């Protein structure tokens, strides 16, 4: 999966603001973190839509 290794290589975790972030394959904790406090933040804040 070269084309892939490149995609991430270039792309990769890229963000400019907690709210504005870009999660990629290399998500892992990085994502979970930002992910939690980034998009899902406002989202749920707008309508968690059930818990757990």
């Amino acid at each position: 999966k070269v084309n892939m290794d490149l995609r991430a290589n270039l792309k990769q975790v890229k963000k400019e603001d907690t709210e504005k972030e870009k999660d990629l394959r290399d998500v892992g904790d990085w994502r979970k973190n930002i992910e939690e406090k980034s998009g899902m933040e406002g989202r749920k804040k707008m309508f968690e839509a059930g818990e757990s």
